[PDB]
RNA sequence: GAAGCCCUCACGGGCAAUGUGGUGUCAGGGCUACCUCUCAUCAGCCGACCGUCUCGACGAAGUCUCUUGGAACAGAGCGUG
């Protein structure tokens, strides 16, 4: 909310959660918020994923500015345990980084497109 | 970075990526490359002596003489541990 820009259409949600599970299976991806900061910080991150139903939203905050100034793409989802689910965890996440992709760099680096042009 | 914890005989359930657990805590630590090594620490097993306080068992040698007296545990005499 304080930290969300822009409203994902749910259809873009669809895609990018999808690409996520193929992620974990053909490559390889960062579940939790710690895991997830610090591959932006390391640059190995490609695609990151942040729910916008976390409380307390201090948790997540940082995700936005910081990928911008270090050009990792970043997507919202509207489910925190979708995220989770996604990411192949029995719990909710509140953010992922999909690190690597696998046999979906191309549907991903699209996502990541759909999302830059979403503004 | 799920390698973890709780309940239950089990089955099964619950917790946990908003991080269980590993590492680590100024002889700073982590990471990378090395040297040597462990006797530190931490976890868990076993598990007292002595002392002290109280309680209990066992435990030596006269119930002799005369006098006074209601009564000798007194006086005088003899004897014992
Ligand atoms: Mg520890």
């Amino acid at each position: 909310p304080v930290y969300v820009d822009f409203d994902v259409p749910a259809d873009l949600e669809d895609d990018a959660l999808e690409a996520l599970e193929v992620a974990r299976d053909t490559g390889a991806v960062k579940k939790g918020t710690n895991e997830t900061t610090k591959s932006i910080e390391r640059g190995s991150a490609e695609l990151v994923f942040v729910a916008e139903d976390v409380q307390p939203e201090e948790i997540v905050m940082h995700i936005p500015e910081l990928a911008d100034e270090k050009g990792v793409p970043f997507i919202f989802v509207e489910q925190q345990d979708d995220l989770g689910h996604a990411a192949g965890l029995e719990v909710g996440s509140a953010a992922a980084a999909v690190t690597d992709a696998g046999a979906a760099a191309t549907v991903l680096e699209e996502i990541a497109d759909k999302v830059e042009e979403l503004r």
